[PDB]
């Protein structure tokens, strides 16, 4: 037959639009019955475009979504869970690495919010030569990580042991999360209730405060973290995997190391990018949406999507590492075993709101308020009282979603 469907994505850069354009041409050649239209919309405009086209019923059939925004559309019942589950069933539930399907799970835990295609990770990076010269082995817990930051802290030379995020932004909530989660604390419990005033969270908030005693003074934003790790003022830094292209361009790839904040468990933060399928479409469009999403999970197709950001974007599909576009990539080859060590950390992906097989959509309102990040900002930058800040934050949190 014939049907035209739309693929909405966040690639406004002309370099990545050409990769997607080449992918659509290949898919259309192998499926002359289907036509795929590009809808490139930047990430700052993504939300306002989606809710507009949804109100008018003009939602694109396939949409690239992060796992946090996929919960927003699923909360509004804009996602076809049946078509998404059918696509994952076709690709194979075990074609994805361990720990990737769990984060994109729905609140009731019955289905998924999208078919994952990539993910970037965040953790504590370090210069191997600095730690190896000082006799500091790779930390295996909080205490060893905090000690290493204390030996490497030298405010007399404007040198700091670790670059730790402290600004009122989503990154600080991200950085604090892998310490809160490694300590066994989540914003939500198994029943979906918000509860952050707990001994496990207070312990992680106290350690983040202690680790913040070895960072740059003031409010540290994403740019200050990157510059501090790049210029040598901080041998350790909490950053996303996007530090890999920066190190490949202006640094030393063989000098980059990675440690996972560990205490009660091992916690690495990750944002999973998925190809979701929307509701309100004809049966011909839905089956064509399943076909394109499944076709995108093939070896060369998923690798072509992941390699639009070499090093930073990591393959959640197990078929990519065997593809030639990945194995001979200069950025991948430069970092040696680090991209695979990062891939091996997928089972340790822990994010706020994901409690077991359930990721609660209510975390979107928590992150959108900045309450967690402002709490860390007040405890570290403001030196405000630990317990009153935690309890007050829990009060606004309950006040937010009980209103
Ligand atoms: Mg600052
Ligand atoms: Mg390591
Ligand atoms: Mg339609």
């Amino acid at each position: 037959s014939s049907v035209t469907i739309e693929f909405m994505h966040s690639s406004v850069e002309q370099e990545r639009q050409a990769v997607i354009t080449k992918l659509i041409e290949k898919f259309e050649k192998e499926n002359p019955s289907i036509t795929v239209k590009q809808v490139p919309v930047e990430e700052d405009a993504y939300n306002t475009k989606v809710i507009t086209l949804a109100r008018t019923g003009a939602l694109p059939e396939v949409i690239e979504v992060s796992h946090d925004y996929a919960k927003v559309m699923d909360k509004e019942q804009l996602l076809d869970r049946d078509a998404i589950g059918e696509a994952i069933k076709a690709v194979g539930e075990k074609t994805f690495y361990d720990g990737i399907l769990r984060v994109v799970r729905t609140e009731d835990g019955t289905a998924w919010t999208g078919v994952p295609i990539s993910a970037w990770l965040s953790g504590v990076w370090y210069h191997k030569d600095v730690l190896a010269a000082a006799g500091i082995k790779e930390p295996h817990n909080w205490q060893q990580l905090l000690k290493a930051s204390q030996m490497l802290n030298d405010p007399a030379k404007k040198h700091y042991g670790i670059a730790l995020p402290t600004a009122e932004s989503v990154m600080t909530e991200q950085a604090f999360s892998q310490f809160a989660l490694s300590g066994g604390a989540n914003v939500f419990d198994a029943q979906g209730n918000i509860q952050i005033d707990t001994p496990e969270m207070l312990n992680a908030l106290a350690f983040y405060k202690e680790l913040a005693k070895n960072t740059m003074p003031g409010s540290n934003d994403v740019m200050e973290i990157k510059d501090a790790f790049m210029n040598g003022s901080a041998p350790m830094a909490v950053y996303s995997t996007y530090i890999l292209p920066a190190v490949f361009k202006e640094g030393d790839p063989a000098n980059l190391g990675f440690v996972v904040p560990t205490e009660k468990s091992s916690a690495v933060y990750g944002m999973v990018t998925s190809l979701t399928i929307t509701t309100g479409q004809t049966e011909e469009e839905t089956k064509a949406a399943e076909k394109f999403v499944t076709w995108m999970e093939q070896a060369q197709n998923a690798s072509d999507w992941v390699m639009m950001s070499p090093g930073a974007a990591l393959p959640v599909n197990k078929l990519v590492v065997d593809t030639e576009s990945w194995k001979n990539n200069e950025v991948i080859k430069a970092f040696g075993q680090l991209p695979y060590e990062l891939i091996a950390q997928f089972p340790n992906v822990q994010v706020f709101g994901a409690v077991g097989d359930k990721n609660f959509t209510r975390m979107g309102d928590v992150t959108g308020s900045g309450i967690i990040s402002s709490m860390v900002h007040n405890v570290t930058v403001g030196q405000q009282d630990l317990n009153t800040t935690l309890s007050n934050s829990q009060k606004r949190l309950t006040d937010l979603v009980s209103q």
